[PDB]
């Protein structure tokens, strides 16, 4: 699809059997989701943006679907204000910026 | 152009006659630049990211070029970690996401 930017680019993702709304975010290196359970081991991580840093849990090799496109990647979980799909996963679904 | 997301989508902008690097950021509603001097009146704004809210100065009707594309719009100035080109300007230059 071609998604315009008149409004926030929110899409439906599928992860851990749950469906969620997340923001396609080219300014995000990583994918960060609100608190949720995921399987496997994890390690702590600090991520920063406008406003400073928050502490998240890093889960590796997690299957995710973004608008029907399947991918695998690292997913961070913590107190993010909104669900963010970052560059680590945008690449996998073939997402580019065009103008 | 077409910009892939394997690295940050950093571009050259020009504002106040000077060249700066900035991030094409679909996850940002607004454009926020690092501390600098701009002409005219400003108004206050609070904007929120990953780690909380920061105070910034809003300037309207500012000339800014993004990859040589001329734009005139609102530019926020404050303690942001990096120069960010947000949707307000990405729309002016005709930027979409595609996959
Ligand atoms: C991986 C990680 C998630 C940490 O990356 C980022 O945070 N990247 C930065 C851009 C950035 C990149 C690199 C360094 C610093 C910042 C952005 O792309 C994140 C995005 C996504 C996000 C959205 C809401 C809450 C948290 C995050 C972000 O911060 N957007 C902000 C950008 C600033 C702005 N005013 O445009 C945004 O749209 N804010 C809006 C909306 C808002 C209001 C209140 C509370 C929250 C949001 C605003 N006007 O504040």
């Amino acid at each position: 699809p071609q998604i315009t930017l008149w409004q926030r680019p929110l899409v439906t993702i599928k992860i851990g059997g749950q469906l969620k709304e997340a923001l396609l975010d080219t300014g995000a290196d990583d994918t960060v989701l609100e608190e949720m359970n995921l399987p496997g081991r994890w390690k702590p991580k600090m991520i920063g943006g406008i406003g400073g840093f928050i502490k998240v849990r890093q889960y590796d090799q997690i299957l995710i679907e973004i608008c029907g496109h399947k991918a695998i990647g690292t997913v961070l979980v913590g107190p993010t204000p909104v669900n963010i799909i970052g560059r680590n996963l945008l690449t996998q679904i073939g997402c580019t910026l065009n103008f």
